């Protein structure tokens, strides 16, 4: 008849929000908890998470967009939940993916967010503006326009920024090439997915040495795999790479 539990802190990152609560009653003894999000905007609160743990990562948040939450208790006799906490609302925070300017063989758009290879020489991949890659979000690529070939291509991410490579065909970095073949620390897989035409996309989602969990899709298809990372799940890179001229990709 009151409520047993409350949200102590909400994490908003960029790519999900960690929500944590605690017991405020010392003499309720807890069972499970039971955490539940909505969109401001909707009438229907939805379950994310039931155990015994005071804290879960919320990934499936679209970023701009405010959510509500909400937690509640059962002890181990009683089978009812408890009364709800205050509901909170939080939202993941907003750091825009972009590519590097002044980069020589790119040319960007005027929000930076389209790189087209030109007829100049290039010295390597193409990175992000920084390591805007955030555990959690959904990193989606367009290909606007393509190019002849070449099996240098590379679309992906990496921990580091690193000038020598033609390509994130390497170590400490996944990648898809032109031709749909898949690249985990400079591997390639045997399965692959439909190679890149103009409208094609390309999705990255990355979810927790270091063991992360990758999924690419890209024309219907998917690909999942393990990534073994040195770093932790830090922000990332991404980055492409192509060696001719007329390729453009869209980042969103």
């Amino acid at each position: 008849s009151r409520p047993p539990v409350q949200i102590e802190e909400l994490i908003e990152k960029p790519g999900g929000i960690i929500v944590r609560w605690c017991k405020v009653d010392d003499d309720f003894t807890a069972q499970d908890y039971r955490l539940q999000f909505r969109k401001c905007t909707a009438n229907h609160f939805e379950d994310v998470y039931v155990g015994s743990e005071t804290e879960f990562i919320v990934l499936h948040i679209d970023p701009n967009v405010d959510y509500q939450f909400r937690v509640c208790a059962r002890g181990d006799g009683r089978q009812e939940w408890s009364p709800w906490s205050v509901p909170q609302t939080g939202h993941s925070t907003l750091v825009p993916h972009e590519w590097t300017t002044g980069f020589e063989g790119y040319s960007l758009s005027s929000r930076r967010n389209i790189a087209l290879r030109n007829d100049a020489e290039s010295s390597g991949v193409l990175y992000s503006s920084a390591p805007t890659y955030f555990c959690g979000q959904t990193l989606t690529f367009r290909v606007e326009t393509v190019g002849q070939p070449d099996r240098r291509d590379s679309i992906g991410v990496c921990a580091e920024r690193q000038n020598g490579y033609e390509s994130l065909q390497r170590d400490q970095a996944v990648c898809i090439s032109t031709n749909g073949a898949v690249f985990v620390n400079g591997k390639e897989m045997t399965n692959q997915l439909p190679a890149v035409t103009s409208g094609s996309t390309v999705t990255f989602d990355i979810e927790a040495n270091a063991k992360l969990r990758v999924t690419i899709s890209s024309n219907n298809r998917e690909v999942v795999f393990d990534w073994l990372l040195e770093q932790a799940c830090g922000p990332l890179y991404f980055g492409c790479s192509f060696f001719y001229p007329g390729w453009k990709v869209l980042v969103f």
